């Protein structure tokens, strides 16, 4: 009654997936939710290219996965409980049948799996010491001996410029740096930190925002103070939205919207 | 400089998959060039290849069959946008260096899109029909939270701890929850401010690793009123870690060394 | 000269019959690209970007060259050698009126690491190019340790082992799961004496067709006499017997005897 | 027949990869089952995990979270539709068995469709409907050879050798070399004179002479010997024999100095 072969479906992911998770699936994750719920997982992963946000009854699963429906349902829930599943239901209408949405939500990486607290015992409790550490190191590699190392990459304004013309795996989110002496701060305070707009204000974040527009667009502190205390509201927001329009309209002043081109040095 | 008789070793504290390839082959690439983007893949199939070991830049001459300075330069890119950092190791005792080739993943769709510079360069290099086809190809549809409940179930819900004896794509970071009725917080903090220790110093990084403590090791709220007392920051904050670390302690001598197991509920 | 074929404003797609797998990306890094150079490696990586990226649809090679940051010649020279190499096929459309130029690129597949080191000529070239040592890591690298015999008996179940049919209301390489049937399933030894008394050689069966014929008879269940018929009744002046036509006659023999119903696999 | 202390080993000749995942979850999968493609899921997981090494059946018991009996006939599945080769040691002395455990790759799409079992089990499973979705999800648009004609290069029109100091499918990409790189005419010419059969001369033997011909830039004449050089009293020609016999010719010419590939 929580759920009927009739009911509806559709499975969307605003996510991908993945080899190194499918891993996970299999190796740190079905220890926990047992084979029924894997093959619920990987299901549904195929449904989900196999319908592009079309829709489907419960019977094509119940026949894709030659099973019948009530187990379904209880992998199904496993499958939320741990995470990898939201379950949405639209609006009922009339008189029945549902209609449900699937969202996949792709696994933890190793090291967020095993820096958890929970997941990371009940784990070992499963699997067994042994077997717990060969899963360890197999999720993950050697580390960085800082000691004897130094960085010596280049950043990213060593390279281009912008002219206008006519211990366990884990994603690291790369980063690229716009080092510092691309733009003045305090020649930026000059005619501005007296404003009571202090230092304060103006978050670390921010602080590398308007340092991109800076290189991007091409200002000189003097014009985004007239930027920044065009945009700032009494308030005292600092909103990155607006700042950009900003930006782009002053950078339309003169180039006339040609954009910057990315160039080496 | 660097000469060809330069060591490397490839490491990567991450995993490089196929949405990788795409973003790097259609976003990269129109920054940094095909030349670079062929030395990124080279290096990344060096990372399997040398497990670890050590190498004459000799190879990379040979298996790119490309010539040193053009190698130099096409890294330089990679370090530029930070695809690569590089490392040194100090000289002893005469000659040659030891280089890291520490490779990064590309950002995650969504990511790169939002950077204020990288996607303005993009679009001008590609042109704006290019670009609104590559933004289109790593969005997928939004989820429309008017017409769609969540009827998810939560971790808590499927699951009980037991003793035992000895539009843009994006990356989720996918949390399992527990019901807040896993533990009585109300108790917890009337009992509590007595010591002048506030709400305020309970973030809900704190507020939900308590949650977890609580369900794993089983935990009533006066004893657990106790460890967060003991562990506090005379600055009137909480490390996580050490209020694990407190508890991991804890459900020792309490329990007798037993640990915990997950089952169905 | 690339002019002399290929102008920016002519048009091209991108397709394959292929997937391109992460295997793929390996050999083409470790194995093609120092036959090829690195220049063309990307070429395939953005022509494969490409499969997924435009779909089905055209583009000018204008869009290639923002893609890659490169200009024509360069493309072109590349083009070719992915072509020569057994990369890429390549297919110009038959030219109405006069510019500009429609291009199909057809992707191909790597060759499988143990086809690549049992070629002739490009395991030699490889040797030469990265030296001895690095050719032994790469031969290492795509290999995996053998199966020894001697010691080792094989106890797999077959597929009419393990199911029934019932009607309803060294180097890596690609070795595809062939199921088998045992040859209990079909009374060949009836069947063979009705052919030979009908004048039909035993060499007209051949191990496709004997094959198939097992196939046949286990979905089915058609008796031995009765394969007699649909095999009589297909055959060649030639003795030939194409197995195409006996899969339909056996199909419609089905639809005869049990009313269009469908067979169902099941577990024995 | 399998107890828990027995052991297990997995290995595998292929790569099982992402496309091989979709196959066995949505043309497989309804045949064999949900459970059958765990195990045969958490059998690739293991591949990995143990590299070549040992253990008893407790861990996959453990790692699926399930008992033996249904791991034994979820097996047997894999087995009769071809996913997995099972073998075991000679038993020394008595208990347990070790096994090993073979991964082989789904069928390809375009095999799979082509079977006549596979094809017919799977649409009465799922339905003459969705059969047809799965079809065409392993469907590309076909190329239409009338209005397209192939200008591709072959290896000799880009390269060359000197000294120096529609279902999916696997289309093996074969590189071509046209064969006027060697004069196969004069070849015969002499060999028929020296009374070998043309039969000998295999499609596999042909394009090893003309791959060694080029490579090593091996004369029709020069061939002619060295083909007599291998060839049996059966007629018959060993390739390895034979590009042994061309790598010396050519050590012997140039003095061990190896071909090297470069633009034409």
């Amino acid at each position: 009654k929580e759920l009927i072969a009739v009911d509806r479906y559709t499975v969307q992911s605003r996510g991908v997936l993945q080899e190194v998770d499918r891993k996970v699936l299999t190796l740190l994750y079905q220890p926990l939710i047992g084979c029924r719920a894997l093959a619920l997982y990987m299901t549904l992963w195929g449904e989900l290219e196999l319908l592009d946000g079309q829709e489907a009854t419960h019977h094509r699963l119940m026949a894709l996965m030659q099973c019948g429906l009530p187990d379904i349902y209880s992998e199904r829930l496993k499958l939320e409980g741990i995470g990898l599943l939201d379950t949405y239901v639209h609006a009922k209408e009339a008189d029945e049948p549902k209609l449900f949405l699937y969202e996949l939500r792709p696994p933890l990486a190793p090291d967020q799996f095993f820096r958890d607290e929970m997941l990371s015992v009940f784990l070992r409790r499963q699997v067994g010491r042994h077997l717990f550490i060969q899963l360890s190191n197999f999720f993950a590699r050697p580390s960085i001996d800082e000691t004897k190392f130094t960085q010596v990459t280049r950043s990213f304004s060593d390279v281009f410029s912008a002219v206008p013309a006519e211990d366990h795996i884990r994603r690291d989110e790369a980063s690229y740096v716009l080092d510092d002496g691309v733009f003045d701060f305090e020649l930026f305070f000059a005619g501005l930190s007296k404003q009571l707009v202090p230092r304060r204000a103006v978050t670390a974040k921010v602080k590398e925002a308007i340092k991109k527009l800076a290189f991007l667009y091409g200002i000189p502190p003097l014009e985004m103070q007239k930027l920044v205390l065009g945009v700032i509201d009494p308030a005292y927001h600092i909103d990155i939205d607006a700042l950009r329009r900003a930006a782009r309209e002053w950078y339309e002043l003169e180039h006339g919207g040609v954009e910057p081109r990315l160039v080496e040095r």
